[PDB]
This record gives structure tokens, C-alpha cells and sequence, in this order.
């Protein structure tokens, strides 16, 4: 099949869920083998955030220094003094990958291990959170702290977005901040066809980490949730977006 | 493999499709071939019914005559001359598999179409209603009139038990009347492990189809939504409910 070409073709691992809410037609390819998750926690991790705060309570005076930054920090260094709410973060992590957010925010929810016990109420026995960032992306190959597989990811990502483990409101606002991610314009986004809204967050990390998490609709029905992993086993390699692309049509056409 | 062997020991076509709603780890065999549904129609026409009637209008008094009754209505044959509340004839219809019920109900919907288009209308491109009991039963092979599918008339049964398709107080009354239904102690019943709580509807027509839809749940974890349905080749064939049993048992197992 055509999963098993674009591997070879991009000399990569490809993981795929998608599914179809409306008909559950689904599309797998190796749907629980592990990759490094990378930067998509943050998408489940403002998914604790708003199922622990109203919107009322994302408003939240929360500070932090120079030394607080890490290593990627598009949003977070502009606001030093100045402060960032809890919504700014979460529109920071979620928007920009800003690695700082994601860390603050893992905070205010008590670290990776509450996030995982989380993860664990709704239902996820597989997403594995040990670390912040960038440290987490550090994975070596059948490790499997902070890994999670396609299956796992789309499924958490369901479970906030779609299903009852948020109210309306709580739930709108990830839709929202997801729909208009500025990092993922070559991945999933560009695999749907002309017009369909995307509301997606992406990951690259070390073995050549490439990863995209979405929910996507068409003009008419229900939307489809999607995990598309890939990775390969050079740590220092380099990542192909066009594999992701690529995938996402073979899901879209499947689909 | 598995699910062939029990098509070839009781000499049956198998039609099973299964969600387990904390996964999206799925059992499918045959998932999209279609299958005269027989009663199992039923519990969607109660989900429409609930759709658009209140509660309080849920004890209205329906009479009818001893020529509104057809071929097999265990409960509304013994109350022509008093009528039924609606509520009454959703219970005789879920729990005894009541035809007249059904035909009611049906009728207070607004007929086979209108069930089709509010199953058009939550997503379910496949269910086909188009006549009453007990007429809907005469389906011959590559007839679509009345057909549906495993993947179809689960996805149907969950989107009315379990989504956003009725509000909670509906979904626990119709989950309610299905968990005591009196129909199917040897099919799904009889496959799952003790404790492990079933509302399930079966059903039966001609070509020997056996059917069984449910939400069936694990005594800890989430609820795993299952459709077994099944024919033969002959049309005056009986069927065996240790058909829908053990294949559920492969379910459980696999799942
Ligand atoms: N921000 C990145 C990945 C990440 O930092 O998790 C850019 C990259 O590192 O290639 C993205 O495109 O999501
Ligand atoms: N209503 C039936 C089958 C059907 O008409 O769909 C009666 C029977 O078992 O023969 C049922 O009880 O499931």
C-alpha cells in the first residue's frame, strides 16, 4: 500500500489514526507503535488545563523570569515583566509551539505525572509524560518516556475536543486555538483538499520526529480525528513535512 | 480465521463491527456488508421518538384496534381495548420486541422516511427503513430496502445511547429499557464475561438473520459499543443464538 511506499520513498516510520466520527471508518498504519510525541502534548496538556479552570479562571496573574525560559521562546520572551495569563499561554503553546508555555502551564497542572494520571482517568494508558521541555524530545529508540502512539494521540485529542470531558465554552476555545496553529502549514493542513477546516498541533523531536494531531472537517459531515507520527533511525536525522502531507492524503482519499 | 470458523460451523454469513469507546481499538469482520436489520430498528426508532417528544409526551394515551395489530405484538394485543401510553409501547416495542409497538411508534415519527432522514441527519448514510412490521422482514440478497450494516446500526446505536444526540435523562431511559430487555439472554448476554452490564436488541427476519446491537460495559472501563449481525443463504433457514454468543466472545477476547 501507499504508507509502506512514502517509508521507503522518505527512508522513515509512519504512524496513522484516523477517523471518521460520523461513520467510525477508520484509516491505521502501525496505529500503536511508539514515537517520541514531541510537541503534541501540548495540545492534551491545555486539555487538563481548561478540565481543571472556567473560562472565568483562565485569567490567572502568573509570572516568571529570564531564567524560567528554555530554548524556543517566540511568545514567552516578549512578556518577561510584563506576564502572560494562563490564555496567553495556552494560545502560546498551542499557537507557536512556545516551548516556555508549555512548561509554565505543566506547572499550574502539577507536572508530567498528574498529567499522566490524567491521561489516565480519561482513558489513555499509553501517553507516557516524564519531562518538560526540550528535554522530553530527548528519546532514544524503544524508551518509552514521553512517547505515546497514533491510536493514543488522535483518542486524547477526541476525548477534549468532541466528547464530554469538556464544557462548550472550555472546548471552543481549543478548537480555536488549534484551528489557527502558524507551525503545522505543511503538514496535515496541506493534505485536505481546498477549504476544509483544520485545527491541528504539531511535533518534531530528536530521530527525525516529525508528528501531526488534528481534527479536520470537510464542507459537509462530521470530523475526522487524525495522529500522523513518523520517525527515523538516525538520532541527528532530519525530518521530511512533505512525509506528513503526503499521508494525510492517503487518509483524506481512504477516507 | 476466528470469525470464519463460526461462519463455517453454523453455516452463517457474520457481520460483526465493535468500538471500544475509551480506545477506538476496534473488532471488525465483514463491517460494511449489509444485512436486513429486523427489530433491532427498533431501538433507533425509540432513539428518533425520544429525539422529538418530551417526557410528559411520553404519556399520551395511543388507542388503536384489533386491525392496527399484526403478527406478533406480545404486549399490544392485550390492551386493544384500553390504548397504551407511548412510554408504554417504547418499553412493549425495546423489551419484548413488540411489532405493533413499533408500527405506533413508527407511525408517531412519521413513517419509515422520516426515520431515514433523521438517521440521514446524525450521519447514518446506510440504515434504509421503508416499511412497517412485520413487511420490513421480506428482504431477498442484493435487496437495500430495510438493510443496514454492522458498522452502520452501531454507530447509530452509540450517537442515541452515548453522544450528544439526546440529553442525558433520555440517554439513561433509553440505555434503561435496553439494559432489561428480555429478548437476548443467549446472544450478547451470553458472551461477556460475568458482570459485565449489556443493553443489547436483538432481532430476527427472513434468510435466517440474526441480529444483535448493544452497549455492552467491563465491570471497570469504558462502555465498548458492538453490532453481530448475521444471515444464511436459505430463506426458510432457522438460525442458532450460539452464533451471536460465541462471536461475541472473540470480541471480548480480541478487544
Ligand atoms: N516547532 C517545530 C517543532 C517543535 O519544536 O516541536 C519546529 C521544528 O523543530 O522543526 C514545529 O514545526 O512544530
Ligand atoms: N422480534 C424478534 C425478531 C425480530 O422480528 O426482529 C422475534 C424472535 O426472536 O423470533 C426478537 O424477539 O428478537
Amino acid at each position: 500500500d501507499d504508507f509502506a511506499k512514502l517509508e521507503e520513498q522518505f527512508d522513515a516510520k509512519l504512524g496513522i489514526f484516523a477517523l471518521d466520527t460520523g461513520t467510525n471508518r477508520t484509516v491505521t498504519y502501525r496505529p500503536d507503535e511508539r514515537f517520541a510525541f514531541a510537541s503534541t502534548i501540548k495540545a492534551l496538556t491545555v486539555g487538563v488545563l481548561l478540565q481543571q479552570k472556567s473560562i472565568e479562571d483562565l485569567n490567572q496573574r502568573i509570572t516568571y523570569t529570564r531564567d524560567d525560559l528554555v530554548n524556543y521562546n517566540p511568545i514567552t520572551e516578549k512578556h518577561v515583566d510584563t506576564g502572560m495569563t494562563l490564555k496567553e499561554l495556552a494560545d502560546a503553546s498551542l499557537r507557536y509551539s512556545d516551548n516556555t508555555a508549555q512548561n509554565l502551564i505543566l506547572k499550574q497542572i502539577g507536572g508530567p505525572e498528574s498529567l499522566k494520571k490524567e491521561l489516565r482517568k480519561i482513558g489513555d494508558e499509553v501517553t507516557n509524560p516524564e519531562r518538560f521541555e526540550p528535554e522530553l524530545n530527548e528519546v532514544n529508540p524503544g524508551e518509552t518516556q514521553d512517547t505515546s502512539t497514533a491510536r493514543a494521540l488522535a483518542t486524547s485529542l477526541q476525548a477534549f475536543a468532541l466528547e464530554d470531558k469538556l464544557p462548550s465554552e472550555k472546548r471552543e476555545l481549543l478548537i480555536d486555538w488549534m484551528k489557527r496553529n502558524t507551525t503545522g502549514d505543511a503538514l496535515i493542513r496541506a493534505g485536505v483538499p481546498e477549504g476544509w477546516e483544520v485545527a491541528d498541533k504539531t511535533g518534531a523531536g530528536s530521530y527525525g520526529t516529525r508528528n501531526d494531531i488534528a481534527i479536520i472537517w470537510p464542507p459537509k459531515g462530521d470530523p475526522v480525528v487524525l495522529a500522523v507520527l513518523s520517525s527515523r533511525d538516525k538520532k541527528d536525522a532530519k525530518y521530511d513535512d512533505k512525509l506528513i502531507a503526503e499521508a494525510t492524503k492517503v487518509v483524506v482519499k481512504a477516507l
